[PDB]
């Protein structure tokens, strides 16, 4: 079971588990996700990941929320953007 | 185990990795990922088949065969914004 | 299973995976998509690169400040993938 999919419309791939990757267990952290929608403008505010800026991502079929797109503020930064995708909301 | 999906024609040239391969929402793999592609031309909508995206053809970098497209969202909002559809008949599964 | 490759001074930093290895043609240096926990020192460079038509910056891992390899950008927009990492296997540890 490599597929990771939105547990709310069950079909939707989200990721796989073949983008995981461990930045430092709620929040999976992935290089790569598809199928999601990007509300609103980045923030800062309570950032889990210093450096980084969060936008929310919705499951793009069922609105479900996912989880957030990871953007660096600062161009020295590796990865320059990641998904952190809260566990709960996948399937498995 | 046969994770390297290499140019059918030269062979020898790695395109892919089955590592790469991800489900958008089927003769045509889509990977996030790929290499020794060389896009011709310039990105177009016409026919697309990922509404949202345009699509650059992508030939082996070694022997110039088409193996598929490049996809490139016209939108911001939508991930990801760029990824690869291939021709699954231009691979070969190599254990490499 | 060591999935995991991470700094092998400071041990407990992860850089990338064996999901993101690709082969663009060379024991020493690994190549992969993408990695994390790593800091660019300077600007890209073209002086006597190992990858024909990419630019390389250090990279140096952001706990400890080891040199682990380096950032490859492309120098033409025709090339995939755009940039990858050049990682010194040496400097790597195989972890979970
Ligand atoms: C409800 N809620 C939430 O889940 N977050 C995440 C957003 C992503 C992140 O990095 N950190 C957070 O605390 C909020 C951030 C500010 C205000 C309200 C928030
Ligand atoms: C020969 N040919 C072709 O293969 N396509 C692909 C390009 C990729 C895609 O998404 N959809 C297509 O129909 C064409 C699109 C327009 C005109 C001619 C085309
Ligand atoms: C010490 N040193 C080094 O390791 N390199 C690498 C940088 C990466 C690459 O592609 N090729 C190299 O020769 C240098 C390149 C120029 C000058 C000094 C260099
Ligand atoms: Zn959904
Ligand atoms: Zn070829
Ligand atoms: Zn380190």
């Amino acid at each position: 079971p490599t597929s990771l999919c939105c547990k709310q419309c069950q079909e939707t791939e989200i990721t796989t588990k073949n983008e995981i990757f461990s930045l430092s267990h709620e929040t999976l952290t992935v290089y790569k996700a598809c199928n999601l929608n990007l509300i609103g403008r980045p923030s800062t505010e309570h950032s889990w990941f210093p450096g980084y800026a969060w936008t929310v991502a919705q499951c793009k079929i069922c609105a479900s929320h996912i989880g957030w797109k990871f953007t660096a503020t600062k161009k020295d930064m590796s990865p320059q953007k990641f998904w952190g995708l809260t566990r709960s909301a996948l399937l498995p």
